[PDB]
């Protein structure tokens, strides 16, 4: 039976440790940043209290849920507390604990992302009932679809470290939510923490220190750049000059955008998708719950650019066999979609049932 | 004879870098949103200073006294400036000079953890002395004691990554000083920090990248949430809302809580240990020197559920052969105590000396 | 053919993730704290969208250039945007895309050091024009000469990280710019990320996890905490007290003063180079430019120290067969003018290309 290689125990836990970064305090920061003053102390609370609350749900039953095997949508629960995975049981080349950790990171990060943003907006106990409505029916079917062997992956879908499971995902909880700055100094160390644990979030999801793994580190590297100048350049061009913001901005921009494609394509797609998801992240942003919007917007580009980078011909790792860019296109366009749909009504869902049962407003 | 592993050896480096992070700035920036405004420069300042005078007494006399083989107490002379070790010599899994800067690492952070809160009180060449007395009579030896093969060791003394050597050890010398807030963003940069470093400090505790190292990582994450919940509802239920101060000082509970016990438990006994140590220290705190508070109640806590958890039947990785649960407990309660005396005696000596020679309050 | 290590891939990839810590945001708040508040916003940008551009000059021709083979002085355009590099290229003991990586975050802190200082003064496109030159035509071609089999390097120069290539070269362009605190919590923590993203920059420096990246590792902790140690005796000899700024000071003449040296001395030299690191450092900062006087000044002792400590009789790793040490001190005094003169040429060639075509002067 197959044994866990050190090397990738060893790179993966350091990795779901970046990963981790992004949300404590990473996010945090950003947010911290951007939101009102007063506001402030309230948003690190919520972001801190909901990052504790995703891990204990995870282990509980959420990790069982999205990677156990089940349906096209769910999983099961085999693995209530772990239970069932032997301490030395390996998946992939690594031990299921650490697979464990680092899914679970990844779901931390996408509520950080949407908590940070409402928690000027909503009362504690509402935001309470929303994670866990949202996490337990929105973020754990998406993940099982994706990436547990769900509907989505059965159909080939692209998706490398979470377009859909993660941006689109939280864009849209998000900004059902948004529908019912200060300190830039404090907004660019989140950005310079999220940048760099956004290496452990691309890199590490190879699920193993090969070339996968290095390519997808150097197409982070080279698309958060290209997004980054092509913001600031749209910048200029519109505004007269850059900005600090709007150089925060664009990193985010490319990182998002590359999240769907890093492990899948070539640098020069890399470096494309950069420049594109920079520019589209201003244009989106042009029409803080703008983060939904570069999240959104660029992560559906993102998404979308996948089936096409993938490639051999673009210089990508070549698209499955029998696949033409067409059918992968096809494909893309239909997780995006469920995705949407899929986040959207379960985020109505929740924030309906918060405010039947303590309200939503903060009083 | 036995070789290095190049992925523990990587895996091990991280881990030490990730710890030195914990010091500088994790625990600097911790104490500096506490303590007072006009006080902070100056406690950073200390902080800097004894960190690199820990660093320079490690590689001088301390790795040798604390690893070196000697008696029950005191290791040896052998190895000064890490003379007669080999450049290639190996420990472990691991070469010798990553053990020498692992250790040294978790030197660092304990020292960090009495000097930030005592350098607004503390004349700095006081300190100076201080840190010199207690890291060689009492760091030193209890580091022997539990993890160099001295008297706890030798009993059977359950620690994985230093409740006793750290935590306690720390309280203690810090409450003797004690005996003898402005910026909470902050202070969750810090909470943070230590938080992400923890996981060196944890999973590090292995000495290599196996199931484990991978088991400790999964429990802090457990209790650290489980600590977070258990202190924010304790905080709602006393004081009728949650607070940032009180999410920080939650995380550190369970992060000290789970600690001696992070490579011997189950998830369900994270869970657990996080939950106690969270509601424990509230309690002790109620009852910035509750830094201390906190990690003397809470890692005496981990100490004594170590001695429970570890346990089979619990889901823990079992007591050795022969060893009954309530042996395990007594071997426990005599490592607590023997730790609380001897740092308190040296505690008090070290405070002592410096008062004497140069005098003890800031002039 | 030879094989990637995965455990070197792992090692290497946290390494790079390390360097690029130092950057973003390390060195940027490191100057965020000392220059002047009004000018913070504008530095960050300035910080943010040079690095940009120096990831993507980096993929595009920069690598290809400083480590394709070509002459004693420029590499090749065959690895234009990575093209000839298969992904399974292997280059060491690791994918050569992971070397890509690693290389192009030194270009990064490299330039990241010039721009925080003179962003203050210079026009922003002048920056960017300065930042093509200068990057082109002497960070490629010194960075080909010392590591890509150049001039300095086929004469046996000893550079392990980067006193010529990175410190000396950044100093003297730095110099030549600035011819032509308000925040110390903010210095402090960048200085804090710069010592723990150094790991990656020294350690990392080996190209694999043995037992020099394990001595180029201790030498770091040992030599940085030297020189605080150095400094800060050295400013309370002469000005009364110790200061924040001189321990964060200190802490970076002992990193730049052992990064020449860290994979090549023994502890004791270690010691020894940190010591004088940290006083030089002073002695030289005493006759934010400042920061290229302790790079300058510590990066050409660190340069000519490593040409004595490397000595097999001083602990260190040896010297190169039927290299005398007083030989090894002539190519290094050799290496240190070739980098002064060459550096400073271009610096002036980039800084008059620049007032030619937009102006220099921030209007």
């Amino acid at each position: 039976p197959a044994v866990a290689d050190k090397a990738d125990n060893a790179f993966m836990m350091i990795c779901t440790a970046l990963v981790l970064f992004m949300t404590i305090p990473g996010i945090a920061l950003f947010y911290g940043g951007l939101i009102r003053g007063k506001n402030v102390l309230s948003m690190l609370t919520q972001v801190t209290v909901t990052f504790a609350l995703v891990c204990i749900l995870w282990v509980v039953y959420g990790y069982s849920l999205a990677f156990g095997e089940g349906n096209n949508f769910f999983g099961n629960i085999n693995w209530l507390m772990l239970k069932n995975i032997e301490l030395t049981a390996v998946m992939g080349s690594i031990y299921q604990y650490i697979h464990v950790a680092f899914q679970g990171s990844f779901a931390c990060i996408t509520v950080g992302l949407i908590v940070g943003a409402l928690a000027e907006r909503i009362r504690f106990s509402a935001v309470l009932i929303f994670v866990v409505v949202w996490l337990t029916l929105s973020y754990i079917p998406i993940a099982h679809m994706v990436w547990g062997g769900g509907l989505l992956a059965s159909h080939g879908a692209l998706d490398f470290a979470g377009g859909t499971v993660v941006a689109i995902n939280a864009a849209i909880a998000g900004l059902v939510g948004a529908y019912l700055p200060h300190n830039l100094p404090m907004v660019f160390t989140g950005t310079a923490i999220l940048y760099i644990g956004w290496f452990g979030f691309n890199a590490g999801s190879a699920g193993t220190a090969n070339e996968i793994a290095a390519l997808a580190f150097v197409n982070t590297v080279v698309a958060t750049a290209a997004a980054i100048l092509g913001w600031i350049f749209g910048e200029w061009a519109l505004r007269g000059k850059p900005s600090l913001l709007g150089a925060c901005s664009g990193a985010i921009a490319g990182l998002v955008g590359v999240t769907p494609a890093c492990g899948y394509i070539g640098v020069g797609g890399a470096l494309i998708i950069g420049v594109v998801a920079g520019l589209a992240g201003l244009w989106g942003v042009t029409m803080p719950c703008d983060v939904f919007g570069v999240h959104g917007v660029c992560g559906i580009v993102g998404c979308i650019m996948t089936g096409i980078f993938a490639a051999s011909s673009l210089g990508g790792v070549g698209f499955a066999e029998g696949v033409t860019m067409g059918h992968q296109l096809l494909v893309q366009l239909e997780s995006i979609a469920i995705t949407i749909v899929w986040s959207g009504v379960v985020a109505f869902i929740g924030y309906k049932l918060a405010d039947l049962t303590v309200g939503l407003r903060v009083p």
